């Protein structure tokens, strides 16, 4: 049950004025593609807060990667789901190496040394790479049953150029005439149920490939793309959500660089 939104004063949307004229803002299966300018964050924040939404953010930090945790968490505190309940899940082989980062109210962190727990603790799961930093707003506009993010190096490429797994012997196989977009393995998420369905599917597919003596060209990312091709995401995030300014600069089409690679 969703309660009514309170009175709000904001610019009236204009039916005869496109949001963005330079980019596709909706997929052929009617899923919004999230770009700056397409959403009113005040309306969205209201909608999700009225649901007392809790977002889980998962990251793996093994070996030398534990060094990226401090900046990742500090910047997440400044830009990730601020105002909402957040639960960080850090999977690491070095529990004692996790930095002591100060968190805002309503936010907590759990260290898991290297399920049904996520189903009882959070509403949405966001899975990202740790060697990154938030530089701008990453909020509830991304929440939906299942979302993928456009790879910053292939958003303008034709499907034929996509680095999908091309060997029929692999479960991640996608022919040259198939494919919507090339999604990043480093930033995906959705409801706990949908995320677990995706990871369960990829885990099984990778096991089959392993038994068959084959390894997808881009590992988990290849399987993720196969899954999202066959199970269309309900929202697609623009490259604003995972960029590398060092390797790609700051194009005009990107009004904001929200989450980026650490040099
Ligand atoms: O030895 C590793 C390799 C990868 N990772 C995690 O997996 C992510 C993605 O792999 P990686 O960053 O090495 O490649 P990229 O995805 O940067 O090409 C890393 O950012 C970490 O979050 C890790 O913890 N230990
Ligand atoms: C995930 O890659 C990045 O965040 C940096 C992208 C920089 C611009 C060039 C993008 C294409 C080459 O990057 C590599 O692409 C392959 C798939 O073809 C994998 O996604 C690699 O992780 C990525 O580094
Ligand atoms: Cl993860
Ligand atoms: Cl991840
Ligand atoms: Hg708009
Ligand atoms: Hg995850
Ligand atoms: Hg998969
Ligand atoms: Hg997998
Ligand atoms: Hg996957
Ligand atoms: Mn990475």
């Amino acid at each position: 049950f969703m309660v009514s939104l309170p009175r709000m004063v904001y610019p009236q949307p204009k039916v005869l004025t496109p949001c963005r004229k330079d980019v596709l803002v909706v997929t052929p299966w009617l899923a919004p593609i999230v770009w700056e300018g397409t959403f009113n964050i005040d309306i969205l924040n209201e909608q999700f807060r009225l649901q007392n939404t809790t977002i889980g953010l998962t990251v793996f930090a093994i070996k030398k990667y534990v060094a990226f945790l401090k900046l990742f968490l500090e910047t997440a505190e400044k830009h990730f789901m601020v105002g909402h309940r957040v639960h960080y899940y850090v999977f690491t082989d070095q529990p004692a190496a996790v930095p002591r980062v100060t968190l805002g109210t309503g936010r907590q962190l759990s260290v898991l040394e290297v399920e049904r727990r996520f189903l009882s603790e959070v509403d949405y799961l966001v899975c990202v790479d740790v060697d990154m930093e938030f530089r701008d707003h990453v909020g509830v506009e991304i929440l939906t049953p299942l979302f993928g993010t456009l790879h910053p190096g292939f958003y303008g490429s034709s499907r034929e150029a996509f680095t999908y797994e091309r060997r029929p012997q692999s479960q991640a196989y996608i022919p040259k005439d198939e494919g919507d977009f090339y999604y990043l393995g480093g930033f995906f998420g959705g409801s706990v149920q949908e995320v677990q369905r995706l990871t369960r599917a990829c885990h099984q597919a990778m096991m089959v490939d392993q038994a068959n003596g084959i390894e997808a060209v881009w590992h988990d990312e290849s399987h993720l793309n196969k899954y999202l091709l066959r199970h269309k995401p309900t929202k697609v995030l623009s490259p604003e959500y995972l960029w590398d300014q060092q390797l790609l600069g700051w194009p005009a089409v990107l009004r904001k660089l929200r989450f980026t690679a650490v040099p």
